[PDB]
């Protein structure tokens, strides 16, 4: 039947009727729980059905169901399918679709913000010169000098025997990850595939640990181009503790912008094969993750080590000492530049009041637990305690194969 | 490739499959359109007491399922002893509604519940279980002194050993044995005239029992409760274990002198004893078992939830961190004191206890063995990931599949 759903810190209960909306399969089956794999596995009126089904999300939103606004849109969307086999959105239902996009992402712990999404039609773009114009745009209005505004940019949906749109990095800003002959990797190591890709696109790679990647972008079946980003519109953080004077030294730093450039963008059964989307950091993303994981920048043992740790034994919670340190450095440095970011605990706390908005308006919210409990401090943050339904909604984020 | 789960490390790039999910007979929480593995007792997580025997073909199924997982874990699968046993289980099923198990077999399913039990990050262990057979106890007296037997050898002066005492099965138009605490050992939890609670606020419930069945309750913060134990259709009756058989550890920080001073302590016997043990569809309502603690099931659960000790603050202001901005981490900060006094003070005090890394460190290790034994492991990811310090451990990184296998360790209703 119905989720009842627990929130054992309070002993609160709701029940979850939105999931009853989803008609996309999730990984689960009765017999075996999948919640924890990171990807999935792997007619025209499947796509009519789709569409029709956004419109009415679409004018429900805006006041006006059953109107007859609502029924031409209808009409139009079934004489495009019906003749070219697929169809095409108007200005403020890409708009909408963004925002319920990333409000149905159950990854999200940013959500809170959702309504707040600036929106870039770049779907009148026809090469990747246009494209190159369009992503320094986004950043410039994103970065804002360190008050970050989330945006969205959307480029020419996918068509049926035609290439897509592509832009071939995973984030617009990354550093490099140079693979070293014996066994180890300058910069980092989550980018040695798309920094060889951009070599082999003729790009002259530097040798540091932090060097910014260019963009290969790619227009519909050509192949993909090479756009150096312009120094000036790439905003970065050097990294430093406020109170321990060596940590400055370390010579870390982070770029300010959180822009994810890999995902299909779905609406009304349209596929937005490059859509790329930012907001800002939490900071467990730069200084547990990117920073501490082992297959990252890895720098656990080396902060240890400044803090004059016990690197012998783990019960000296060495690890634990020296994540703290690199979270709140993260936290001051950001603070200090004047870059907006969040801490993990501001961050899970606006994500409650958010599931509290969202029962109301909706009767719940798709959220995968183990994604928004963030990766120090589990149990020290309220989402922890409270018990989640995951489900796919539409519109939605999507993964997609690299397009290579 | 194989239509098998395909299972995921991201730290290491590794790739497994999953074909022990096959052999899951029961269905978990979860469906295609919703994933319900966030939740703590989700209604296809729970059992129910029916006071009729089970169905005999039903029954017969399970007991046939569990007699070819015994005689395969002997490599006596197809024999004519294998062959013989089922043979006599069906008789005695037939003719009485039930059946008994032979005392290998009770030692070799309590081990695979073991073995099975997906939010257990200890099963590296699984092979070394003291099994106490108990199935002879015929009084609530007679519980209380094989549970006292248990905890002297458990505890074992502070060097921990895992063990579980077998009272008898659940029987046709008969009452249960149970235990009615959830463990051995558990601070009172007294509900305060302000409202508030003096003590462990996750058992109030279970003293506010001990008084109305007629304990005389203290009031600190550490009392520990008597027993409720209950034999067959009989009330259940109070029990007082003698405190030293109760081997408790006060808190203190290598370095932070003044952490001694708050004058809290943790029992050193994490011992359950409100789990129902199904062996071959038999079910042993009364079948208490005990290894020894990850720290931050002390340090981090008990003594920092807000709902349960509820330290944090107090920690925190001792050790002079803003605590009125979120971003001074002051949270994070006092979590790492606490668990480090727990792991210093258990270590100090010559009592078995493991670190959340050495913990999941040895769960990896368990995968591997698992994956080369059964072609996988059944395992619930939010709860083998510890709540801190999550991504800085090896089984974060780790994709995990999650389903029920029998023998198995189930929840059950409240006695009362
Ligand atoms: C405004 C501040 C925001 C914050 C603090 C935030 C926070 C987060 C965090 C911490 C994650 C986990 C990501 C990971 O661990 O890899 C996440 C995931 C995600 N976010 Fe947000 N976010 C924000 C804005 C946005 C915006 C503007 C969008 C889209 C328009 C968005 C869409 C998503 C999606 C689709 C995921 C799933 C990630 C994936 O599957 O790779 N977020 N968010
Ligand atoms: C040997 C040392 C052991 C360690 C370090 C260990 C560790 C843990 C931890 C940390 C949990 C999570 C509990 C929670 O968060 O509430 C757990 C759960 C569990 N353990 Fe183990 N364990 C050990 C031995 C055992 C033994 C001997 C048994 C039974 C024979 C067992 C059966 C279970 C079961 C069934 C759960 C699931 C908890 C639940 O569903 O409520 N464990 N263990
Ligand atoms: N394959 C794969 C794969 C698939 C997903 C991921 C997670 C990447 N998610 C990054 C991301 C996405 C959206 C965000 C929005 C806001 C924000 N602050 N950070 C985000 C960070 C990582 C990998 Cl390696
Ligand atoms: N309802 C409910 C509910 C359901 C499950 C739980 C979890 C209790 N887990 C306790 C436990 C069980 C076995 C253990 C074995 C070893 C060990 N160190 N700790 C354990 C701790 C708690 C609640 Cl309140
Ligand atoms: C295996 C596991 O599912 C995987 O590492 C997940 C867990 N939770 C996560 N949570 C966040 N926010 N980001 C992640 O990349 C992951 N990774
Ligand atoms: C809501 C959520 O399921 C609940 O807080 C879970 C999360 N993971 C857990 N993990 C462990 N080991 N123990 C727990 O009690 C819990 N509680
Ligand atoms: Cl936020
Ligand atoms: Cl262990
Ligand atoms: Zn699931």
């Amino acid at each position: 039947k119905f989720p009842r759903v627990k929130n054992w810190e309070l002993g609160s209960i709701t029940y979850d009727t939105l999931c009853a909306q989803s008609q996309q399969d999730g990984p689960c089956t009765p017999r075996r729980c999948l919640g924890s794999l990171v990807l999935p596995r792997k007619p025209a009126e499947q796509l009519l059905s789709q569409a029709r089904d956004f419109i009415n999300q679409y004018y429900s939103s805006i006041k006006r169901s059953g109107s007859q606004a609502h029924e031409e849109r209808l009409q139009e969307v079934e004489a495009e399918v019906a003749s070219t086999g697929t169809y095409h959105l108007r200005e403020s239902e890409l708009v909408f679709g963004a925002k319920q996009a990333w409000r149905n992402a159950p990854r999200c712990v940013g959500r809170i913000q959702w309504g707040k999404l600036q929106v870039f039609d770049a779907r009148d773009c026809s090469s990747a010169q246009e494209m190159f114009t369009y992503i320094c745009n986004h950043i410039k209005y994103a970065t804002n000098r360190g008050n970050l505004r989330s945006a969205i940019t959307v480029f020419p949906q996918r068509a049926p025997g035609r290439g897509d749109f592509r832009i071939w990095n995973s984030q617009l800003v990354r550093y490099a990850g140079y693979r070293q002959q014996d066994g180890s990797v300058r910069g980092d190591p989550a980018n040695v595939e798309i920094t060889e890709l951009c070599i082999q696109h003729g790009w002259t790679p530097g040798n540091g640990r932090f060097d910014v990647l260019p963009l290969l972008l790619q227009a519909p079946d050509e192949a993909p181009e090479l756009f150096v980003l312009p120094p000036e519109l790439v905003l970065e953080v050097p990294l430093e503790h406020p109170t321990l004077e060596w940590f400055a030294a370390l010579g870390l730093r982070w770029y300010a912008l959180p822009a994810v450039s890999n995902m299909l963008l779905e609406i009304g059964g349209l596929e937005f094969s490059a859509a790329p989307f930012s907001g800002w950091y939490m900071s467990t993303e730069i200084g547990t993750r990117n920073l501490c994981d082992p297959h990252r920048y890895n720098i656990l043992e080396d902060v240890a080590v400044c803090m004059d740790l016990d690197t012998r034994t783990t019960s000296s919670l060495w690890k634990d000492k020296a994540a703290v340190e690199i979270n709140l450095a993260v936290l001051h440095s950001f603070q200090l530049a004047k870059v907006t970011i969040v801490d993990h605990h501001a961050a899970t706390v606006s994500f409650m009041k958010h599931l509290d908005n969202e029962q109301k308006a909706r009767g719940g919210c798709p959220a995968d637990w183990a994604w928004i409990v963030p990766p120090i401090s589990g149990s020290l943050t309220p989402v922890f305690h409270q018990e989640m339904v995951n489900y796919i909604l539409s519109p939605a984020f999507r993964y997609q194969p690299d397009p290579w």
